């Protein structure tokens, strides 16, 4: 079949890193894939916020005024790493602005406000089930969901399910066309991923992504849609973890894993 037609040295990369690397990459033209630990669970960390914004967009298809609704919040809503929402504490922000901040700056207060609107972790999980993702689970609220405990399935997904859901939302039919392009535009505008998948992608190709970094257990990640010129887009996810709480994550390992995935698919970059 079309999985791992060309072998790549993922095992040496993760051994040098001192942990585990999980990769799934899909060439949406031919259906060829690269897969390494692709069905293992890894912590989502902040990467859940991309799917949160897609769930908001889905709701907006049946609530025409949702995106422009102004949301006010108190100082108690501001938690560490809320770089956009802290600048609008005294004014409020719209649902769309909160969604953009959650995707593009990983804004934590914004993500918490939107998670509340959707009915909490079970509400986001229900949205993912509604698009056919049976792997994703969000269980806790922010700044508890990033514990990344070895063997704990809470607040995890697999690289494969992340990629499959990302494809459905950005390129498939899970969102209506205007909402689909809005999701793509938010991902393209991300500011936090320059040293991850984007570092493996030539400058003349379009790319959108969402990052995550738990801060413990060498756990960090990135997922992306990439548009190489002259061929069909590629969807991919790269997740890492490591055995010890104080093990450090590595952005360079994520970029290197993305390069290996593109090489395995025969995409010249
Ligand atoms: C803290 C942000 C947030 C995160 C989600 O994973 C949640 C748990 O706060 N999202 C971020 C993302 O850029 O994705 C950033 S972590 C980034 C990697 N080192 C930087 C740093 O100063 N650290 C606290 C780790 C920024």
């Amino acid at each position: 079949m079309l999985t791992n037609l060309v072998a790549e040295p993922f095992a040496k990369l993760e051994q040098d890193f001192g942990g585990s690397i999980g990769v799934y990459a899909m060439d949406t033209g031919s259906g060829a894939t690269v897969s390494y630990r692709a069905e293992e669970r890894f912590p989502l960390c902040s990467s859940f916020k991309g799917f949160l914004a897609a769930a908001v967009l889905a709701r907006s298809q049946q609530q025409a005024g949702l995106l422009d609704t102004p949301i006010r919040y108190g100082k108690n809503a501001l938690v560490p790493w809320s770089p956009i929402s802290e600048k609008y504490l005294t004014t409020g922000m719209t649902v769309a602005e909160l969604s953009a901040a959650a995707v593009q700056y990983s804004d934590n207060a914004a993500a918490n406000l939107l998670l509340k609107e959707l009915g909490g972790p079970a509400g986001l999980t229900a949205f993912m089930r509604s698009i056919g993702d049976t792997t994703f689970r969000l269980d806790r609220w922010q700044l508890e969901l990033n514990s990344a405990i070895p063997g704990d399935a809470r607040d995890t997904s697999s690289p494969r399910a992340v990629t499959e859901s990302l494809q459905k939302l950005t390129l498939g039919s899970a969102l209506a066309a205007p909402q689909r392009q809005q999701f793509v535009d938010w991902l393209k505008g991300n500011t936090t991923g320059n040293h991850r998948i984007r570092a493996a992608v030539p400058a003349d190709w379009a790319v959108g992504d969402k990052t995550g970094t738990c801060g413990v257990y060498g756990t960090a990640n990135d997922y992306a849609v990439v548009w190489p010129t002259g061929r069909a887009p590629i969807v991919l996810a790269v997740y890492t973890r490591a055995p010890n709480k104080d093990d450090k994550h590595s952005e360079a390992v994520i970029a290197a894993a993305a390069r290996l995935a593109l090489e395995g698919l025969g995409v010249n970059g």
